[PDB]
RNA sequence: GUAGU
């Protein structure tokens, strides 16, 4: 599992990721690249679904929207997370 | 408003 989300708002946070992934599955993570300064989301963040089935259904939708911006959700290239 | 560990 786990996909990069394209064409989000500057509005956008992690939360309202959750919100509006919640249905396809139960979201296991959720994340936003903004800017620390300026608050600005970059346009784009990541999420992780407790079961491949709702990875399955947001790549077999045509089209996904989220505070009225056109959103490109896709699977993630591979990376490692860190403790803390 | 588009690539993170």
């Amino acid at each position: 599992c786990k996909m990069f989300i394209g064409g989000l708002s500057w509005q956008t946070t992690q939360e309202g990721l959750r919100e509006y992934f919640g249905q396809f599955g139960e979201v296991k993570e959720c994340l936003v690249m903004r800017d620390p300064l300026t608050k600005r989301s970059r346009g784009f963040g990541f999420v992780t679904f407790m079961d491949q089935a709702g990875v399955d259904k947001v790549l077999a939708q045509s089209r996904h929207e989220l505070d009225s911006k056109t959103i490109d959700p896709k699977v993630a290239f591979p990376r490692r997370a860190q403790p803390k």
